[PDB]
């Protein structure tokens, strides 16, 4: 009842406009909502609970497939029920092929500790940040993302370096990073996207955030990230991606081409142009697809990793059956 | 003349024994002076006779030290000058157009040789005058070995700009250390590294500026040892590479047309004689010249301006004759 109306409000907020802007807020709200779902709805066996979770997660994902934090948090919860059921009652590999009613409290405590560990991902990333920045380095970022801004603005407490931020047109939110970071004395620079390659030779390394990392190591980021990665590969400069663990989602690029997110073309082309708006077709995607071959490293709350290892993290977070959801 | 033969013998002995003169510019000037004396203080009637004499002297000088090409380049330039003078005094390139369309010489040749010396004199300043347009403030420039042309280039550039220079010593002949002091005497904030570390530091280098010993026809280079590795690292990081090379260093030969392209010296520098027993089985090689393919070269800078490697064939065609690549 009350939980149902809260779920409906959450779905409507996702459909219209994200209230809690930070992805961490999305993860915390999704986990809390799943907590009241588990506590309130009645179930005898784990199967009906799993299918109810499948239905609710399907509804929430269908509300807005552009962002996948809700989806992979739901998948993590489903794996939590699977693990708890296997523990209280009793991974695909060649070894497997050759060889061969009180869990509610355990589920609740698992979700609680998941929230506790999710709280400190930013702090862990900041703690390990200092080992990848040396004095008088040149760093370039794209758009706005709180992870990398915390990264740099804490790693500059003991080091001095230069930072270049390219505005992510049309949503010129790189200016926000520039202002916030220059309010910490970092000697930053504000730049357009069209100049990326023009300056890319004189950059030591490039650190970027992301919105979602796929299974193959390819990621979905803000528009223009693919061009930056291509320039990096051309100049062979290392590329660092700062992404917490919950931004890892088990889908794959070729899925119905509902991958990008197209917004109103008002930002790209103002409505004041007039007559020419009929014969002209305008596209304003907000996300770009970066292949895994252009990525050098992954920094998460657990440490450093290579893209070629990303698949393993998939097996430790999501059961293969719950990919389709 | 007796003194002409004396000077020829002294020159060939100096070339074949060791170094001298110190700078390739001085060697080219001495070769041009010797050739001028040969042309003046000798008897000859037909242009063919003079060309045969010049060819014999050039063959002898090249056989004295094949690894040194400046003498051969000067001889071929003199031969081309003789050909042009005879052609435009008697009559009036090997192109498709030519395919489809079928007494006072000595003074003119001497005047042309004097013009060649005059433009040789100011080659270093001609190269260094355009340094300011290739360096920006707070740049990082990496250099290998020892080269007076690059030294003058960087000194001229540093007059009105500030940047950092990283020099890799060219082991075993660690002549880069001279850079290490010389640029330091100009206050350019230089750093010294062993030449085992190029790639390790290479990612932090904005541009690489190097000299060379010889430029081949296809656009390749004969440089100091390890320059091939530096060029490979530059190509890997796609950092632009600059070859400060005067005009007189364009040999019309080709890389694999011959051997002894590398020059081998005593292995004492690499491995000292004090090792003793292990030297009795160990084979040691100390090549002092390395081959740089033209693919890894981004730009050539000469006393006439900048050029791409793909255009080198034209310049080599504008200074020599195809029938003189055999000498």
């Amino acid at each position: 009842s009350e939980l149902s109306e809260r779920i409906e409000s959450f779905v409507e907020t996702l459909k219209r406009g994200g209230g809690p802007r930070s992805s961490e807020e999305m993860a915390r709200e999704t986990l809390g909502l799943l907590r009241q779902i588990i506590t309130d709805h009645r179930w005898s066996n784990a199967g009906e609970l799993m299918e109810l979770i499948r239905r609710e997660g399907r509804r929430m994902t269908a509300a807005q497939p552009s962002e996948t934090t809700v989806g992979n948090m739901v998948r993590r919860v489903l794996k939590i029920i699977r693990e708890e059921y296997g523990r209280l009652h009793g991974q695909e590999s060649l070894h497997k092929l050759l060889t061969s009613a009180q869990l509610q409290s355990n589920i609740i405590e698992a979700i609680n500790e998941l929230l506790v560990e999710l709280e400190g991902t930013m702090e862990n990333i900041a703690a390990q940040a200092l080992e990848h920045i040396h004095s008088n380095e040149v760093i370039m970022t794209i758009g706005f993302s709180r992870t990398v801004e915390a990264f740099l603005k804490e790693a500059a407490r003991k080091r001095k370096f230069h930072v270049i931020v390219a505005e992510c047109a049309p949503f010129c939110q790189g200016h926000e990073m520039a202002v916030n970071l220059s309010k910490a004395g970092i000697e930053t620079t504000v730049m357009t996207d069209a100049a990326i390659f023009a300056v890319m030779s004189r950059v030591n390394k490039v650190i970027i955030g992301t919105k979602t990392i796929l299974a193959n190591g390819a990621l979905r980021a803000v528009t223009g990230t693919h061009t930056l990665a291509l320039a990096a590969k051309h100049h062979s400069t290392p590329l660092i991606v700062c992404a917490p663990m919950f931004k890892l989602s088990p889908q794959f690029p070729n899925e119905e081409d509902s991958f990008h997110k197209f917004v109103a073309p008002e930002e790209v082309l103002p409505f004041t142009e007039g007559d020419i708006l009929e014969k002209v077709s305008v596209h304003c995607p907000v996300f770009d697809y970066v292949p895994p071959e252009l990525i050098t490293l992954f920094i998460s709350n657990i440490g450093g990793n290579a893209p070629s290892y990303i698949y393993r993290l998939m097996s430790e977070l999501y059961h293969p059956d719950d990919h389709v959801l």
